[PDB]
RNA sequence: UAUUUUGUUGGUUUCUAGGACCAUCGUAAUGAUUAAUAGGGACGGUCGGGGGCAUCAGUAUUCAAUUGUCAGAGGUGAAAU
């Protein structure tokens, strides 16, 4: 049968993390980010650097033995936006298209039961 | 109270001066307005994120301990700290 890992795509703004672990989550198999793949440090959040991160993560899942993966897409959460950034779906498309098999897609963004006053003041972040 | 009379005031003075019995020989329809689409109170089943005290839970955040992994991570319009 297939051997499953967990993809654990933290797609924030300003960066994307593709982090395959084992089924327990305690062993890391190729955490690769977008700033490892682009040198402009605004394109870390871009769909392009997510694609190059996810394809090399998929290229290290093979030679280790991971053939299929559960994905855990994940925005910043907490007091932040709760909206996954521009590279989550690009990382998902690349990791699905680069030889791995996918099952059990879920979103795991950390949501409070309202807690911990948001950063920015009362008038907000005014530009 | 006698005002009029008996021995000038004077006690008892008189079927005539009281609230005490009511004593014309004890009568009356005997005597308390509603119940405000005012108010207050009570009662009934309720209703509510009304209040106080105690208690319970939830993730999130921050930090810590253990763990795995390896060059970036944060952050922005772009940066830099
Ligand atoms: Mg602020
Ligand atoms: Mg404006």
């Amino acid at each position: 049968s297939q051997v499953f890992g967990v993809a654990r795509i933290y797609a924030s703004f300003n960066d994307t993390f593709v982090h395959v672990t084992d089924l327990s989550g305690k062993e890391t198999i190729a955490r690769v980010t977008g700033g490892m793949k682009v040198k402009a440090d605004r394109d870390e959040s871009s769909p392009y650097a997510a694609m190059l991160a996810a394809q090399d993560v998929a290229a290290k899942c093979k030679e280790v033995g991971i053939t299929a993966v559960h994905v855990k897409i994940r925005a910043t959460g907490g007091t932040r936006t709760k909206t996954p950034g521009p590279g989550g779906q690009a990382a998902l498309r690349a990791l699905a298209r680069s030889g791995l098999r996918i099952g059990r897609i879920e979103d795991v963004t950390p949501v409070p039961s309202d807690s911990t006053r948001k950063k920015g003041g009362r008038r907000g972040r005014r530009l």
